[PDB]
């Protein structure tokens, strides 16, 4: 019916979407903390719904397959099993066929994570060797960005990153983040997620610049009333400032010396 709960897919992701620590086991919405859950409480109190996170079913953002298919949360939505995306869902043109976006609620571009106090100092750098191995989180955008482009130095960096012995493509962002920290690896992500991680480990930084701008958006099925309604919602955060409080909230730290 009109009041139905709406079904919100997103993805464990630091500070995105965490598990709450609890002394004692913690059921339903309540498992969950972080930006994007202050997100969805802060849309489900002004367009009055109430709502249900279920962690997407693949542990993918989504990515079109060797069959012409999506996975991942573009998937569940395309599929109608999900109402909304609420994570760091990166608003791309090609995702743009198969699902609609809100308006961005947060930029960002790619850019490199590596450890501190090497001379490596720029993707060419990563380029032009092969010692020190660098890749992505599979099916998402960054992967995607280098699969197709069409960028001499992008396309070496592909070419590279999807054919190591232990693939240098990630199950996800955790995984990507402990190899840098462990082995003579860098992960090429969103700068969102550089700034937090660097913040939290001073021995890691950025290596050069954004190599690409972008933003994540709410995402919906296609033709989804929801979508135009969670833009102007978001406008409205804005103006309030609570966007600010709540990137303020999520990315606090004591910075590194
Ligand atoms: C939310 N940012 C993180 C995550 O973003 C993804 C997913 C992306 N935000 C998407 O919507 O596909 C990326 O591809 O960079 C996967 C994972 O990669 C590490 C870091 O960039
Ligand atoms: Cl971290």
């Amino acid at each position: 019916g009109a009041n139905r709960t709406l079904i919100v897919t997103t993805i464990l992701e630091e500070p995105y979407v965490m598990y709450r620590k609890s002394d004692k086991p913690l059921y339903g919405n309540d498992r969950f903390e972080g930006y994007c859950l202050d997100l969805l409480k802060e849309l489900s109190n002004i367009l009055g719904f109430l709502y249900d996170v279920k962690l997407v079913p693949d542990g993918k953002y989504g990515a079109q397959n060797d069959k012409g298919e999506w996975n991942g949360m573009v998937k569940e939505l395309i599929d109608h099993r999900a109402d909304l995306a609420v994570a760091p869902l990166t608003i791309t043109y090609v995702r743009e066929k198969v699902i609609d976006f809100s308006k961005p609620f947060m930029t960002l571009g790619i850019s490199i994570l590596y450890r501190k106090g090497t001379p490596i100092d720029s993707a060419d750098d990563l380029a032009k060797q092969t010692k020190i191995e660098y890749g992505a989180v599979r099916d998402g955008s960054t992967m995607t960005f280098f699969k197709k482009s069409k960028i001499s130095t992008y396309e070496k960096m592909w070419a590279f990153m999807s054919s190591r012995q232990q693939s240098a493509l990630v199950k996800n962002s955790d995984e990507g983040i402990q190899r840098v920290l462990t082995t003579d690896y860098a992960l090429l992500m969103e700068s969102t997620s550089i700034e937090y991680v660097t913040q939290r480990n001073c021995n890691l930084t950025q290596i050069g610049g954004l190599i690409d701008s972008k933003g994540y958006g709410v995402g919906t099925p296609i033709g989804s009333p929801y979508r135009d309604k969670i833009t102007i919602a978001i406008l409205q955060l804005q103006e309030e400032g609570k966007l600010h409080m709540m990137k303020e909230k999520w990315w606090r730290g004591n910075g590194c010396p």
